[PDB]
């Protein structure tokens, strides 16, 4: 199945050119899809939800002009064909959705990404 929509991102999309992108692409909509809830309540809107595969490894995703696009590292760095687990991805996408709001990595940031990751799981959880 094709995840439902999330009203709150635009579009998404996947790497073309990459090994099991179809695999990549219905990851990346769990993840759109999965966040709906949450989004909703937090207010936050995101134009481009799309993957990348940067040379720099450290790289796990990021936020360009707060919810215009965030950027999602979907594979293992060291092996294209090998996809990052689930909870990995959805802590990097809380990551991103907190940049919505607070750029720098301060207080405000890691307080709002704590209430972020442990309300994600409760509405998981719940199924909500
Ligand atoms: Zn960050």
């Amino acid at each position: 199945r094709i995840p439902h929509k999330n009203p709150h991102i635009q579009k998404v999309a996947v790497l073309q050119s990459k090994p099991n992108k179809e695999d990549a692409l219905n990851l990346i909509k769990e993840i759109a899809h999965k966040v709906s809830y949450l989004m909703k309540e937090n207010h936050f809107k995101v134009t481009n939800l799309v993957e990348f595969y940067p040379r720099d490894q450290r790289l796990l995703g990021m936020n360009v002009n707060h919810g215009s696009k965030i950027m999602l590292r979907l594979r293992c760095s060291t092996d294209e064909f090998q996809f990052l687990p689930m909870e990995c991805i959805m802590g990097t996408m809380l990551h991103e959705l907190t940049h919505n709001l607070f750029g720098p990595h301060d207080k405000k940031f890691y307080n709002k990404l704590d209430e972020l990751i442990g309300r994600q799981w409760v509405i998981e959880q719940r199924g909500l």
